């Protein structure tokens, strides 16, 4: 399947993180990567983590998505480090602790803007840096969640942030499509990791998921693994613009 | 139907704004209204297209929704003015002209947060503030586009605005349910006005509503303005958190 | 608004009945109408049923849209009876009991077909022989739930019949579009009435809507009867092949 | 990982070598999958053979099944069961519609026309899945093929339209009835592809074209292209999806 592709991963924090369950399907694929992480307080952190993994040797960056030159320098490094790349996984949002609970009536400007500036646009200069290294094409996917499409209890600003995500997959679908660069988009149904702690109700979801959802079960971050390693690879060449729901069927149902 | 309902109307720059049908619709259903404007370049202006309709006396109030302040402001002068209200249309949006054209993996992040910010964020503050006038429940219009649904071909920045607008809707409807505050919008479809000029390829967009549009025509402000009536009077009372295309059929064809 | 606009209504069974609250509407803004029933025995209930309603005379005709001949006949009678009619409203749909309970996977091919026939192809006839009586172009109204979107607990079947609703009406608003007849649904919220006595589960269903949906409450008849009123008028001119939910919001939440 | 060595799945609704079920039985049996086939007419039967030697199957499994039948596609799969064991997934390509209702105002359209098509293109995903189920004890994966038309009013697809908004609607409550029992149904909604049942679709010739056009990835899609994606679907690749429509239409769904 996946020998000598390159994918740059972002958005790993802790073991528990989605883009680590990405990180070990394709490293059992084959594939070589290249992290990028926001603070040193994960740095070591990660280098742990690689020991799991069998990189011949450790590819980490510092980018946060926040700073425009970060972005840019980081994958101009990426560029002569590694060399020319297939795909990005991008695995980050985040929002004010104190906007995804309260009135969503309530929440302040920067709150709101905050949650689009990391969670939605970081896709777009990401997109735009890392086509520089995909001559002859490649994939892009981005992680959302159901809240998106619909209004969700405590999810307020990032279901908005999600909204805006999911658009932003399309409008860069279409414009990168050309360059033969797909974007795609997964849903993920809840799974226990770091920032899932900022969600209020977290546990009454968790539940409403194995009593109401086909499969009867929740999902986890192999399970997410498995469905990017699709959309990274060409067994999904006639896909892009799409939103692929890893989540017991709960989309489905109502 | 509408006799002593009050309703606040955002948005209108001239005779053609979308904003203008819902005015006149409701103005002769003999509601009383409350007008925002961005600009003085257009509050005389106003106040000659007001000669127009039937109001008894003028209120006019500058609002810049960039703006906390003068939202706030505004809405408490609302409050001392009129006393409580029913309603508010919602027809605001921006972005940078050069946004609005070329790649749009080339937008800047001022650019993405700009328009975020006035195209979505307003309904939030604007809803907030509103609710503050509305003790025994009421009704929140905003203006979408199909753009907001799809990739649509030179809309870019102002897409992303939309999808994110449409999920504030539903955030809000959600929010604002229980004090009996329904939240809705619509999807227009091209209609010749001042920002339309913004938008690249519109001729053609036209065009393409009167020959591939079930109804085979496009439509027009007074068009929407008579949805405007529906959603913001009780005849639309068990409905909320929906999006209304009011465009000739064109969503649901393909 | 509605004086001198005639209507035929279709499928009230009794005063619980869902277009007995569009007829009741429509009767107040000063229409005239026309019934159809299925069986006699619920035709000395709608005589009954009119001392309620201002007819200045009673316009009654059995129609089973099972029969191609009496849709052409009926339809031909009311031409005959009444002259030209400006909208018709389906409140039409059937299965069979043991079908709306048990696996859905074992409903039978003859259940699958009927439930097809009644609750979808039904609009179909119905609009091709009402289009001969609407010259200058009218308004056809189909009733739809939530189940026809997504999959709900003892739906099954009748689920599927209204997926296929839905399209229908996308199809005859794209097709009848061009003799100015628009073709909509209302996909209204769960209410007592005596069909609803063949969906299993309908009582943990009417509290999720109390419990969960945005406005905290469930809607009634007279609620989708007003929405009725604004798709059927010129206030919605604007608007075909769209779906417009009647259910205190919670088609927006998840 | 590998892949799918020792894993059986009945392919439904080949006619010849541009049939999309064709696609996936080519990527399957180059994954190394064992297949069954089943086919509706004789007329299809001994064009299957010739097709099959293309493909690398230890020996052949072809079965008569008309889904119109319910005693067929009864027997069919108990059959199936005799004849190969237990099966892991089913793939279903299967639809028609009369000739004369592909065309001309929908609102004409007959009312056997309107069930036939309900019936063969949408029904019958219904029984295959119930007696497929049990050739599945611990679970498998059920496939259907869709068209975007199914979402959409589309310029000629008309009463098929309608029966591919019934069969999107089919996958989902399937999800959800075989849910419990580890059996996950979906879609794949294809993109235009030159096939024999194609030619029945009035103007596909400018669907085509607009693909080329307007899509994203401004070029139509293949029947192997469908095929990596039913094999992703019916893998454990996919474990965590069911219920849910893919498009493998370069992006044609998300533009307009
Ligand atoms: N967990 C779920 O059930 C779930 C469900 C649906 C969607 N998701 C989505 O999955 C993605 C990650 O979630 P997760 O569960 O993997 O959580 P996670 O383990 O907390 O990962 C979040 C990552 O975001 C990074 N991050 C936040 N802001 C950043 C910035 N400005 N620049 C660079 N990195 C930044 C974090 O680094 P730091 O730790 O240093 O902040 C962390 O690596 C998100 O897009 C999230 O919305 C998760
Ligand atoms: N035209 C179409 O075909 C079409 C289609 C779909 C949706 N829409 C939507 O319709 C709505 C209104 O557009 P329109 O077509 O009627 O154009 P328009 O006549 O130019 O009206 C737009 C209004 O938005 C105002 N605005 C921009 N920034 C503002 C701010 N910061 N504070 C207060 N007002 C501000 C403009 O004010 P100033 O000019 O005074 O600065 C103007 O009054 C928008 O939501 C747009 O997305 C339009
Ligand atoms: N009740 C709810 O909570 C709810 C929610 C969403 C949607 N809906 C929809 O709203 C519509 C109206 O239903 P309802 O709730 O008002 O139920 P209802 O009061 O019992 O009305 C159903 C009507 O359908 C008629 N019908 C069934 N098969 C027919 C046939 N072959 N020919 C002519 N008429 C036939 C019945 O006729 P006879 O009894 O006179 O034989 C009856 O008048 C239905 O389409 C239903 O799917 C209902
Ligand atoms: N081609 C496209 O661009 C496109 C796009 C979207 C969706 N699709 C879908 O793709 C699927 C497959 O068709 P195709 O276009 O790939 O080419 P195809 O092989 O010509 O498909 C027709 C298949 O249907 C089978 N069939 C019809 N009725 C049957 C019955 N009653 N019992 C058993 N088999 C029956 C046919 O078998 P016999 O003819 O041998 O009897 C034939 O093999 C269809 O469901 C179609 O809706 C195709
Ligand atoms: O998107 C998510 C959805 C779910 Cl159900 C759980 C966790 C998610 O991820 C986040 C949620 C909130 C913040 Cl502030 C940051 C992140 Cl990464
Ligand atoms: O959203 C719109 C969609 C269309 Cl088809 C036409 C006009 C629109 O309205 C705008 C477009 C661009 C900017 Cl900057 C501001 C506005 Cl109000
Ligand atoms: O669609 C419906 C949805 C709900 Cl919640 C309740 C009733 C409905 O309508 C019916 C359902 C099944 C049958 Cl046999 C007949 C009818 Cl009139
Ligand atoms: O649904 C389809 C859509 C397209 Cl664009 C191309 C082929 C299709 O497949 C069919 C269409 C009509 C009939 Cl009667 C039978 C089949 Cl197999």
């Amino acid at each position: 399947n996946l020998e000598n592709k390159t994918y740059v991963i972002m958005g790993i924090a802790n073991k528990r993180s989605i883009a680590f369950g990405v990180a070990k399907v394709l490293d059992q694929l084959g594939a070589k990567l290249v992290f990028t992480y926001r603070k040193e307080r994960s740095r070591k952190e990660l280098e742990k983590l690689l020991e799991q993994l069998n990189q011949p040797e450790a590819h980490l960056y510092q980018i946060d998505v926040q700073s425009d030159e970060e972005v840019i320098n980081g994958f101009e490094q990426i560029g002569k480090d590694v060399g020319n790349i297939d795909g990005v996984y991008h695995s980050i949002a985040f929002a004010n602790m104190e906007d995804l609970r309260g009135r969503f009536s309530e929440t302040s400007r920067e709150g709101f803007l905050l949650a689009q500036d990391i969670s939605s646009y970081s896709l777009t200069i990401v997109a735009h840096e890392a086509k520089k290294l995909m001559p002859e094409g490649g994939s892009i996917v981005a992680t959302t969640y159901l809240g998106g499409e619909f209004a969700v209890q405590n999810y307020n600003v990032m279901g908005v942030a999600k909204a805006s995500l999911e658009a932003n997959v399309k409008y860069l679908a279409l414009d990168l499509g050309p360059d033969n660069i797909r974007v795609n988009a997964i849903s993920a149904g809840p799974i226990r990791t770091l920032s899932a702690k900022g969600v209020g109700g977290f546990n009454t979801i968790l539940k409403e998921i194995e009593e109401r959802a086909p499969l009867k079960r929740n999902v986890d971050q192999v399970e997410v693994g498995k469905t990017a390693a699709y959309l990274l690879s060409d067994l999904s060449s006639g896909v892009t613009g799409e939103n692929i729901h890893v989540d017991s069927g709960f989309h489905a149902i109502k």
